[PDB]
């Protein structure tokens, strides 16, 4: 049903940019992840009968949430996706088709509630998975899906081949639980200086893909402002819709999940970028210096917030 789809033309070359936005071409957004892995790792790492099926059920299992959604997951893979293809030498064949799996359902079955509300409220996920609360979910949500009839894309890796597959994708998912982000970064962040990062090293490895993957997580950031401004508002209708839910059960949520601080909401955010986006950006860019310009995207939008907090 897919399977006959191409891209067109007037789209080959911007879909290379890391600002690119999918927004204005839904109906494509499925053909788009067929293409970004076709483009990387040739059109022949999946039999493309059993990848259009996976993307479909992965489709299916992202709900109607304001941000954490379909358009969210594929946005990602997007940028993923240009990091890749600046760095190609940088990440073995495995890693490559992992990491653009991992992204795509990196948020399945989200149910637009931060593990601090699953937390707080005994709810059953938080009972399973004690830590990385709905980032662990979302693996699991992998699996079961890869599990259905027809759909196990990897089938064709050997027995270790697979294993070490599985492995990149939960690595990968758990590393966009933000709690782990900043020792993460910090511990990055120490090795580059103090001059001990070491691709080879695998632990080492590891946090740098983990780090990859938060940056193309909030990789809304990057994008054009009239795009970054209208993804701010999606994150916040869903917080705000927290809070309220919080409030039904008589608990007073903080202020980003409270509806009546959304005059802070430029605060917010500018606060955001400073503590959290521009060191991401910083980090990786120090690292893999030619994924340059999401920190530079990241830095126009931040003064854009400035304008608008200052009035202009
Ligand atoms: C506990 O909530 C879950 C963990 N968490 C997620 C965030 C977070 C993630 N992503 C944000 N984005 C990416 C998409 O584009 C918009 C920014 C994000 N923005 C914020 C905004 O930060 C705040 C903090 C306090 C606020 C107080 C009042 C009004 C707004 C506020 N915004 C938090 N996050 C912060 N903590
Ligand atoms: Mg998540
Ligand atoms: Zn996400």
């Amino acid at each position: 049903g897919l399977m006959q789809f191409t891209l067109p033309v007037r789209l080959c070359k911007e879909i290379e940019l890391f600002h690119f936005d999918i927004g204005p071409f839904e109906n494509m957004w499925p053909g788009i992840f067929v293409y970004m892995v076709h483009r990387s790792c040739g059109t022949s790492c999946f039999e493309l009968e059993k990848l259009c099926r996976f993307i479909m059920s992965v489709k299916k299992n992202y709900r109607r949430v304001p941000y954490h959604n379909w358009k969210h997951a594929v946005t990602v893979a997007h940028c993923m996706y240009a990091i890749l293809q600046n760095n190609h030498t940088l990440f073995t064949d495995l890693e490559r088709k992992g990491l653009l799996i991992a992204c795509l359902c990196h948020d399945l079955d989200h149910r637009g509630f931060s593990n601090s509300y699953l937390q707080k409220f005994d709810h059953p996920l938080a009972a399973l998975y004690s830590t990385s609360t709905m980032e662990q979910h979302h693996f699991s949500q992998t699996v079961s899906i890869l599990q259905l009839e027809g759909h196990n894309i990897f089938s064709t890796l050997s027995s270790s081949e697979y294993e070490q597959v599985l492995e990149i994708i939960r690595k990968a998912i758990i590393a966009t639980d933000l709690a782990l982000y900043f020792g993460n970064r910090k511990q990055l962040e120490e090795m580059y200086q103090t001059g001990s990062l070491n691709l080879n090293n695998q632990s080492h490895r590891d946090r740098v893909i983990s780090l990859m993957m938060t940056a193309c997580d909030l990789c809304s950031v990057t994008k054009l402002w009239p795009v970054t401004k209208l993804t701010a508002n999606d994150i916040y209708a869903e917080f705000w819709a927290e809070g309220d839910e919080m409030k039904k059960l008589g608990i007073q949520p903080i202020p980003m999940m409270d509806r009546d601080k959304k005059d802070e909401v430029p605060q917010g955010q500018l606060g955001f970028y400073n503590a959290v986006a521009i060191p991401c950006y910083t980090t990786l860019t120090q690292i893999l210096p030619p994924t340059e310009p999401l920190l530079k995207a990241c830095r126009d939008n931040l003064s854009q917030w400035e304008k608008v907090i200052r009035g202009e």
